[PDB]
């Protein structure tokens, strides 16, 4: 037994980074447009590519398209990948996020990646980053925390933009406070720091911008996680 | 801005470690006793004293008694302490935990320590540790997970014995797997390693015991600096 063990991160590829960007919604869903969410999308895809990830963005899928896509990635072989990143940029409530047209419960999504129905990912980090609250040239919009900040399973790392009782801020040009600080830290420390250290650094950054916003992460990781180049 | 900034842990005292131990309950509650919770209580209490905490254990308090104690603490000054620690060992459902006689919402207890109601702690780590799940020689009991693993506010670290979809194990003589292991890591590394680093080691040790269903622990961190318990001695 060794206190400094790391996840094996020397497979051939680093892995897929899925990004579900949601800016607009069915009309009858009566949800606000999330202006500035593109800032985030592109930001993250820059930051994640730099780390070696194959980034795949999807904007405004309806539930069925979204379900089809995430099942399509959960059945390919992740045998020669390091880990798996998945990102949601939407509105949400309780334990649902919104596609363009309806809500899906998060656990049906993350569930596709437990050891059960994805053997190639066992023993590997699975990172879910949720930027999802409840609403509602550069302006600062404020949504209320609403998505319950909970986990998902062995070797998962749930990353929440804002916890219960706080508020998530989003600038209409620059993007979400939390995605900005996350990307800025990935910019500087992605390649050196242990991923959760980095996440505590984002905790300090966001909570220091002047209704506080205070992020949160839930870790069920069994090892230290670095993204050393390659 | 420093990436290796730590919490200031050089105060006069390390702080207080509350422990609420619940072994039995009022009988019109129809809850199993928690045989073994005593080793848990006693194990935690050795280790947290070794780290310099003033441990304070209470057994089987009632809702009214429990609220008293805990307000009592939230109000005494903490300006000369590093951090605060709370442990709950008991039964729980949802975002509720059980005293002797009735459940309590977990957030009236934690929210008692948010900046606005306890400024002596603002800026300092607040750690809550929760062994709580739903209950049915050295027999080994198996509870289903029930308490919502969710955080509180700034500078809080929430620690859960078990996360949704898994089961908490308790050995009648030995104690809870979760505590058993956490105490072992605190033993070997508590004074060296960073606490979340140590927490993730327990995640590994725990998710690797068998006997036919898994236990997987969970911590939710809203800490903003690194957290160490370097010896003061």
């Amino acid at each position: 037994f060794d206190p400094a063990e790391k996840y094996k991160m020397d497979h051939r590829r680093r892995g897929i980074a899925l990004i579900f960007n949601h800016e607009r919604f069915f009309w009858h869903l009566t949800l606000p447009e999330r202006r500035g969410t593109c800032a985030d999308r592109d930001n993250l895809t820059r930051r994640f590519s730099d780390l070696g990830f194959e980034v795949k963005c999807f904007n405004d899928l309806k539930v069925e398209e979204l379900l089809l896509k995430i099942h399509e990635v959960s059945t390919v072989s992740h045998a020669d990948a390091d880990c798996f990143v998945c990102v949601f940029l939407s509105h949400g409530e309780g334990n649902h996020i919104y596609a363009y047209d309806a809500k899906i419960e998060i656990q049906t999504l993350t569930g596709l990646f437990k050891g059960d129905k994805c053997h190639s990912l066992v023993g590997k980090p699975k990172i879910f980053i949720i930027q999802a609250a409840r609403g509602n040239t550069n302006i600062t919009e404020v949504d209320a925390a609403s998505v319950y900040t909970l986990p998902a399973g062995a070797d998962f790392l749930m990353c929440y933009s804002v916890a219960e009782g706080y508020y998530s801020h989003r600038e209409t040009v620059n993007g979400s406070w939390y995605i900005q600080d996350l990307c800025e830290m990935l910019g500087k420390y992605g390649s050196s720091l242990e991923f959760t250290e980095l996440l505590t650094l984002v905790n300090r950054k966001v909570s220091q911008r002047r209704k506080k916003q205070v992020p949160c992460f839930a870790s069920m990781l069994t090892k230290k996680l670095h993204f050393f180049p390659k």
